[PDB]
């Protein structure tokens, strides 16, 4: 829709609602579940991606030194030949964007427990992947949807949500921090532009609509 | 265009300050109250972004205190009308820029303030024609464009810009104030006319490429856990 997105403050209760269920948690498999979708939650409202792109992620398309990201394929979800579930798919979205600070914690955050995890556990499988399951993965969209929409109505939102509502998010937090339409799509790609100017188009018009308040503020004698 | 190609706020407020300032120094009534009026000018431009000709045209009747609002329905010729008023308003149509725009509050404030000094003018001054207009000088006609611009150099000279500086470049604010805060390109040209309008696009493409550099700066300050 046109007004299909989340505010930063709804989505920060959100993470922090998944956060707590992460802790309470004695299944280190659950733990990790919902600590991932925790991180998976902030990382798509912070980048914009598709999940399928995010999910695709590897150690390999990141590079802390220069902050960047490539993001080269999506899930293929069948097994390969070694059993692992979810095969990335290398087959023209790709692109290169920008990491903040922040976002960087978040894939340091989940690399790291990767390492352990394939460490001590038999069970996980390293293929690469950054955002996993306990097997070593990429987590299945129905799981992370399910644990996010039960996170937003547990936590009083209203809105239908999923994974597309927190790239929609991205789209509208871009907006309002002045970024054009033309750069917010080398970001977020080029595909469902309908959806990427509907929102741009919805936000940008509620920013004309503010202009009067803005320039309330300016005096200068 | 440029960084030259404008004034930052803070760099329009010393202008005023230092134009009040030497307003207040002044002996003479006549000069002080082109200079008062000078920085009223400045401030209204660059908070408005009309052209000084239709700065210039605004009379008492085109303002709506209560919706804060402004008409835009003229600007100045330069010639002499019957009485010998020297600048005419002409309001033909075709050159049609014609428009309604918002004020804000210290909009409304500065007109009421230029209103109030005409009317102590037109009732104690024989010399004061009052033909409506509120940007005005001492006989009651909208003031001369050279004799607000020179004021202004020499303001931006004494304040050390290092621009070159007229009417203009107040318009081109106001401009870069609303490309600054997100306004789309077509809801600042409803405010600011479609004169001009290389200009105007032409600021609003380095505004908007420069937030668009200035991304992963913003981005840097969203953290959500
Ligand atoms: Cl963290
Ligand atoms: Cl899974
Ligand atoms: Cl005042
Ligand atoms: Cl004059």
């Amino acid at each position: 829709q046109s007004n299909a997105y989340l505010e930063l403050n709804e989505i920060e209760s959100i993470i922090k609602d998944i956060n707590t269920k992460a802790q309470k948690m004695h299944s280190g498999i659950h733990k990790r579940f919902y600590l991932f979708v925790a991180l998976m939650t902030e990382f798509q409202a912070l980048n914009g991606m598709r999940i399928g792109e995010m999910l695709a992620i590897q150690n390999e398309d990141i590079d802390f030194d220069n902050k960047s990201l490539n993001i080269n394929g999506t899930i293929h979800w069948f097994h390969d030949e070694s059993g692992g579930f979810g095969v990335k798919d290398t087959t023209s979205s790709y692109r290169t964007i920008g990491l903040s600070s922040r976002s960087c914690e978040i894939l340091k955050k989940a690399i790291l427990e990767n390492k352990k995890d394939s460490k001590w556990n038999d069970g996980y499988l390293n293929r690469n992947f950054v955002f996993t399951n306990h097997k070593g993965n990429p987590m299945q969209t129905e799981r992370f949807n399910k644990i996010l929409r039960e996170a937003a109505k547990d936590v009083g939102i209203d809105k239908e949500v999923s994974s597309h509502i927190l790239r929609h998010s991205h789209i509208s937090l871009l907006s309002q921090q002045g970024v054009s339409l033309k750069a917010i799509m080398d970001r977020v790609g080029h595909s469902d532009h309908r959806t990427t100017l509907s929102i741009y188009s919805h936000v940008t018009e509620q920013m004309d609509k503010d202009m009067m308040n803005k320039l309330e503020q300016v005096k200068l004698g």
